């Protein structure tokens, strides 16, 4: 699901693009303010948007949802895994775990208001 007045690609950026790494409790409010609920888990990718978008041009592989719009990053990236440890919104508190892993993104053509790449990331399908 995504906030219905946004596109999937915009929500993907909100949730997962974080080249400037942040503390989980601070960063997670940007996500949770949209839903008024504490998300249980979220991965922040510490790479620039354009480096994530470039992954969309690599070999297409099957996603968990069995679409064929997934792509494996060419390199591992730094990430932060934020996991909910206590609270109901707005008092959401998280633990953080540092990771350095490959990721698999799903991409689709942009929808109205997205930047005019051929393909934009829409889901973080998995990490490796
Ligand atoms: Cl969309
Ligand atoms: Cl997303
Ligand atoms: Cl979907
Ligand atoms: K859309
Ligand atoms: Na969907
Ligand atoms: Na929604
Ligand atoms: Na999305």
């Amino acid at each position: 699901m995504w906030p219905k007045r946004l596109t999937k690609a915009h929500w993907f950026e909100i949730q997962h693009i974080q080249p400037s790494p942040l503390q989980c409790n601070r960063a997670m409010s940007g996500i949770n303010n949209y839903t008024q609920h504490c998300k249980h888990q979220n991965t922040f990718l510490h790479d620039s948007f354009q480096n994530v978008a470039a992954v969309c041009d690599l070999l297409s592989i099957v996603c968990k949802n069995r679409r064929h719009n997934c792509h494996q990053s060419s390199k591992p990236v730094n990430m932060t895994d934020c996991r909910l440890t206590s609270g109901k919104y707005p008092q959401c508190r998280y633990s953080a775990a540092a990771q350095y892993k490959f990721f698999i993104v799903a991409c689709d053509p942009p929808q109205k208001s997205d930047p005019p790449y051929k393909l934009v990331p829409v889901h973080l399908d998995s990490i490796l």
